[PDB]
Order: structure tokens, then sequence, then C-alpha cells
């Protein structure tokens, strides 16, 4: 019930910090693939992921690897993700905890 549950639906969780645990690499599907780790609190997560515009005010991306999750701090998750055709800022965690990392779509390593 706690953790044995429908994980990607039945949670709204981790305000804690995360690691960027592999850099972004783009696909033939035109998506990009992050890999995350949790840090915060040991326990499982669904993980807050957005992509925000250059000013970082407006959400501009769509996550493709379903609703992002991490089974523990010691766990990692590869995440297929769909940014706009330009520069943008993936955010992983909530504000103060958010891994706020650069990307540029089709210029597929000008941000990482």
């Amino acid at each position: 019930m706690e953790k044995l549950r429908i994980k990607g639906m039945s949670y709204t969780m981790c305000s804690g910090k995360f690691s960027i645990d592999k850099e972004m690499a783009e696909t033939q599907h035109g998506t990009t693939v992050v890999k995350v780790k949790y840090e915060g609190a040991g326990a499982p997560c669904k993980v807050p992921i957005e992509i925000r515009d250059v000013n970082k005010e407006k959400v501009v991306g769509r996550i493709i690897s379903s609703t992002p999750l991490a089974e523990n701090t010691n766990s990692v998750t590869n995440i297929e993700l769909e940014p706009p055709f330009g520069d943008s800022y993936i955010v992983i965690g909530v504000g103060n905890s958010a891994l706020t990392l650069h990307w540029f779509r089709k210029g597929s390593s000008i941000g990482k």
C-alpha cells in the first residue's frame, strides 16, 4: 500500500534533491534521454520533472517515459523526454531542490 501500489498514478511525492546521473542524449524519435538518481530522503518517489523556457517561467516539454519515478535514493531512472525545438531548461525536483539543466534540441549536445 505504502510502496506496493500503482506507483506512477497514486503518488505526488519528492520535494527532495536528485542527481543528474547521465547527461541528455537525443533520439531518432526526436526525444532526449536523461538519467536521474534520487538523493533527498532514502525513500521512493514519483519525481517532479518539467522543462521550462529560457526565462524558466513557462513549461514547454512533455515526458515520454511515463510519469517519472525512483524506487529509492540508491536507485536510478532513465527518462525519455520531449523538449521544444530550441534552447530549454529541464528541472528535476521542486524549485530549491530542482536540478535545473540546459538542453538544445537537434543541436543535441549544446546543452547536456
